[PDB]
Formats: C-alpha cells, sequence, structure tokens
C-alpha cells in the first residue's frame, strides 16, 4: 500500500462545545455534510444522506447506531461512544475488536441541541491518521449560513472544495 493524506489538524484548532449536556444531544442526527482527509466527492455517484442516533446508557455512554442506505438495504452500524477527558470529548468503546484501530477521538465542536450540530474525529487506523467533520442536522435540511460557516470549519483544517461533501437527502431506512 501507497498512499497520501492530509494531516490531521492539531487539537487547539478543533474548538470544544462549553458545558456539554449529554442529554439534550441524545437522539436521531441527520448527516447533512461529511468533510474529511478520506473523504471525497464523487459526482458519478454522489453520497446519500445517512442518520446517526446517540442514545445515553445508565454509565453515562451512548450507544452510537449508524443507519445508511446502501446496495437496495438498510445498513446498520452500532457502536460505543465512552466519556473523554472533558465534556463532549468521547472515545470509542472495545477498541481491541475493531482490527487495525488504534486510536479513535470525538470531539463535539458546536451544538445548539434541536437544530445542528458539528463534531469532529480522529482515527489512527493501520498506523495512517485519518479525521473527518460531520455536519449534523436535527432535519434533512439546513440553512446556507451554517452550511457555509461547515464549509468555512472544514477548510480551517487544511481541507480543500473536493474533500467537503453534502449528502442528498432520502427516503429509505433515515426516517422513523
Ligand atoms: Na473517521
Amino acid at each position: 500500500s501507497t498512499s497520501d493524506l492530509i494531516p490531521a489538524p492539531p487539537l487547539s484548532k478543533v474548538p470544544l462545545q462549553q458545558n456539554f449536556q449529554d442529554n439534550q444531544f441524545q437522539g436521531k442526527w441527520y448527516v447533512v455534510g461529511l468533510a474529511g482527509n478520506a473523504i471525497l466527492r464523487e459526482d458519478k455517484d454522489p453520497q446519500k444522506m445517512y442518520a446517526t442516533i446517540y442514545e445515553l446508557k445508565e454509565d453515562k455512554s451512548y450507544n452510537v447506531t449508524s443507519v445508511l442506505f446502501r446496495k437496495k438495504k438498510c445498513d446498520y452500524w452500532i457502536r460505543t461512544f465512552v466519556p473523554g477527558s472533558q465534556p463532549g470529548e468521547f472515545t470509542l468503546g472495545n477498541i481491541k475488536s475493531y482490527p487495525g484501530l488504534t486510536s479513535y477521538l470525538v470531539r463535539v465542536v458546536s451544538t445548539n441541541y434541536n437544530q445542528h450540530a458539528m463534531v469532529f474525529f480522529k482515527a489512527v487506523s493501520q498506523n495512517r491518521e485519518y479525521f473527518a467533520i460531520t455536519l449534523y442536522g436535527r432535519t434533512k435540511e439546513l440553512t446556507s449560513e451554517l452550511k457555509e460557516n461547515f464549509i468555512r470549519f472544514s477548510k480551517s483544517l487544511g481541507l480543500p472544495e473536493n474533500h467537503i461533501v453534502f449528502p442528498v437527502p432520502i427516503d429509505q431506512c433515515i426516517d422513523g
């Protein structure tokens, strides 16, 4: 394998949502914007919109379920986010069960809980440092101001235009 990647930014360039409220952040979020160093715009087959459901457990970790529409079926990816060093920061639960994955970091950058959210991800897989940013939406659509702000923040982490994508809304699986 030979492969080139845009460097993961320093954590100082990734803000943290102040006084993060885990209870208010639960529920379904739509992925209305997706950016990252391993993410690429594919004009021939545009990425379809997928959803991620956060649900607080008793021990204050999240059962994180992502649901996407792939190959005419609904695929479900169930993961666990364990609370990290500061509120709004999380590490991946049961990391040993994922082969190659030596590191995983989640950081809630900004959110108003009832409309939108921005979450930063960083992961070292096979000694390759990947990072991504997701524009979460409570509905499938969001304003141009929020979308241009997501593009602005994505660029501030060294990501060009073609590494920023906006998944097209769909009705399959991500509703209900
Ligand atoms: Na990632």
